[PDB]
């Protein structure tokens, strides 16, 4: 019956030819420059991100969408659909989720199902993922296709760590947990989403042992055998990255493997030298 298309943010970090493979739109966030604003992965990629922040000693901030983009995408996107699953980074850490809500009663031609994603990066793209395959196997009702989506979120899990822990700081995404802490966080934890925020999982000593915890956690849902989703993702890291696939992979070859990256808007956030691995069930 219903045509429906698919959109996320850019924060989800699909590449560009796999969201041309699964006919998934994307509304980009902003990172703001000294001189210059840009919207991230179309107007600036990950590599060229962290090489100008540090050869001009750049302090970015980031923006949501502009409301009127959101409309843009969703009025032009209404004139072939009926219905758009907008899927995006949590509530919690953007006000984008709450956006694409309200653009819904500025358009006439077209249903927006914003979904919050309450995580970000390839961990939300794999609910874009999972919508556009459901869309290509007949699914035919935007309300189904969202109850499948909270249903995989049961699953989804991400554990990240930073390099410096001044980026996330400046940036306010550890107010909430540490509004809760009652102070300041001093100390480089396995970071985690709780209730659509960031909070520190557990407490680390290093990097190292940082990951090989994250290894003991993966292979929690790894060992059930089951066909998954992941992503090492990195902050300027490709080969630490890609050591962890190798021996991962090679350790699950029912766990489908995907290198991705940190773009400007969250490396932002979680600055170079970032590091997470996350998960779902296919
Ligand atoms: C593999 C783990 C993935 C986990 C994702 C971590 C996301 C980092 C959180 C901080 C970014 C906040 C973005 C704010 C954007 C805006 O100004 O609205
Ligand atoms: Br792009
Ligand atoms: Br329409
Ligand atoms: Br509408
Ligand atoms: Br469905
Ligand atoms: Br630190
Ligand atoms: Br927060
Ligand atoms: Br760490």
């Amino acid at each position: 019956s219903m045509n429906i298309a698919v959109v996320t943010d850019s924060t989800a970090y699909i590449p560009k030819e796999m969201r041309e493979q699964h006919q998934i739109h994307m509304i980009p966030l902003q990172v703001v420059f000294r001189e210059e604003t840009y919207r991230e992965e179309i107007e600036l990629d990950w590599k060229s991100f962290y090489e100008e922040v540090k050869k001009h000693n750049e302090l970015p901030t980031t923006s949501q969408p502009p409301i009127g983009e959101l409309v843009a995408l969703y009025e032009e996107l209404g004139k072939s659909y009926d219905a758009v699953i907008s899927i995006h980074l949590s509530s919690g850490i953007s006000g984008t989720f709450s956006s694409a809500a309200a653009a819904d009663s500025m358009v006439d031609n077209i249903d927006v199902y914003p979904f919050d994603s309450e995580i970000s990066c390839l961990a939300q793209g794999f609910y874009a993922l999972k919508a556009a395959e459901l869309i290509k196997n007949g699914a035919s009702s935007p309300e189904d296709i969202i109850k499948e989506l909270e249903e995989m979120k049961k699953t989804v899990r991400a554990y990240f760590m930073v390099d410096d822990l001044a980026h996330l700081q400046r940036g306010g995404r550890l107010s909430s947990a540490q509004a809760f802490i009652g102070s300041l966080l001093k100390v480089k934890p396995i970071l985690h989403f709780d209730n659509k925020v960031i909070v520190p999982f557990e407490k680390i000593r290093t990097r190292k042992k940082a990951i090989s915890r994250i290894y003991e956690l993966l292979d929690e849902d790894a060992s059930k055998g089951l066909p998954m989703r992941a992503a090492v993702i990195h902050a300027n890291r490709e080969e630490e990255a890609a050591k962890i696939i190798e021996e991962l992979s090679a350790k699950y070859p029912h766990v489908e493997f995907y290198n991705s990256y940190f773009g400007a808007v969250i490396g932002t956030h979680l600055g170079e030298g970032a590091l997470g691995i996350c998960w779902c069930f296919k």
